């Protein structure tokens, strides 16, 4: 039997499958696929007691009782997209087209040069609009409380007009107006003011509320190199771990660490097919 | 299903921040940092698990997420006034020398 | 923040309220590059913005 057996070795390749149990309730729905997963490691607790024995040495131990199987793991995200960045963020995929405006006006409060303002501000879209048509700049005192209204289009209660062909860069599909550092007519506080329209267009965004991350497990292996085998966790909780790194030379990794639990009195901790 | 195009990235992007005054937001306008070698961001959570047991031993059976603790960090490569004024905690004073002529000192 | 990742597709990071303060050694001297490293930390603007939106 020795010296002549074979070891069933293993190199770890395949993917994670999550999926996302329904907000709110221990139940499933839906499936995911991740993608290429540089990293994926299994661990366990091993919380246990005893002091039942003792002899001329003292304090030998006779037993052990495991009292937590705390049993989950960690891995890796090489792949990023709106619904791995929306469990790292704990949200959901918000997507939607903008309203077509067509006669947006609005001042900003205070001047100043070499900055950058965004054209769309209101709740109806955060992080504002992706498009423009033009934006024209009037301008008028900062110290007074100039509103905006229907009419205040052509003028304010300071009825000056500026040319954006010089001191005013627009990123007009970023929707985003920048200030010249130095100006000529930029001068003196004035809450400049600007009139813009919309490109009405679709929109997503990962919104990063507060909501728990929940759901099951599984990985499909068909390794390449070894015995394919694999793993089933019914139920788990991968919260977010480590950092996500929005810079450096290398390729962008978002890490998860997931705690498996028991669904229910019928199931296991964990399923190793 | 068997095999998708997943997204991979490399990370180089600008970043902008406003000087907000007093209050929940005054948005001055947005400034350019420059160039920021590295931005990382870090997420932590403060939570608890509550148990029951079966005819063995503790199994958690809820998760309480306490609140949820996001955040980072980043560097910039250039070192200029409004990047001073957001490490230092304070603000740009810009003036003049207050021109006068016969200006004397003592040094015991 | 704008990504126009060399490699990959874009999105853009919008913190409606951060903290910033200095983080560490901000060194001057040595013949490194200036570097300084800038800490933050994300809140609700307020309850009706969440902590965070990612485009």
């Amino acid at each position: 039997m020795n010296d002549n057996y074979q070891n069933n070795y293993v190199v770890g390749r395949g993917t994670v499958y999550f999926d996302r149990f329904q907000d709110g309730t221990n139940r499933k729905t839906g499936e995911m696929y991740f993608g290429n997963t540089p990293e994926f490691t299994i661990n366990t607790d091993s919380e246990t007691l005893d002091h039942y024995s003792s002899d001329h040495g003292m304090r030998v131990m006779d037993a052990s009782v495991l009292l937590e199987a705390s049993q989950g793991g960690t891995f890796t995200c090489d792949n990023i997209n709106a619904d791995n960045l929306a469990l790292w963020f704990l949200g959901e995929v918000s997507n939607t087209t903008q309203t077509q405006q067509t006669d947006a006006k609005e001042v900003f409060n205070p001047i100043m040069r070499g900055r950058y303002y965004q054209l769309g501000t209101t709740d109806d879209n955060p992080t504002g609009v992706r498009g423009v048509t033009n934006f024209q700049m009037v301008k008028a005192d900062a110290s007074i409380a100039i509103s905006v209204g229907s009419g205040d289009i052509t003028s304010i209660v300071g009825a000056t007009v500026v040319n954006p062909a010089g001191n005013y860069e627009i990123d007009l599909e970023a929707g985003r107006i920048y200030i010249e550092p130095d100006s000529t007519d930029l001068s003196g506080n004035v809450q400049i003011a600007v009139q813009y329209d919309v490109d009405a267009q679709k929109r997503t965004l990962v919104i990063g509320k507060s909501n728990m991350v929940y759901g099951a497990l599984r990985m499909i292996s068909d390794n390449p190199v070894g015995l394919n085998k694999n793993y089933y966790f019914p139920k788990v909780s991968i919260a977010p771990d480590g950092d996500y790194a929005l810079k450096g030379d290398d390729w962008q990794v978002m890490s998860f660490t997931f705690k498996a639990m028991q669904l229910n009195n019928i199931t296991q901790r964990v399923y190793i097919d």
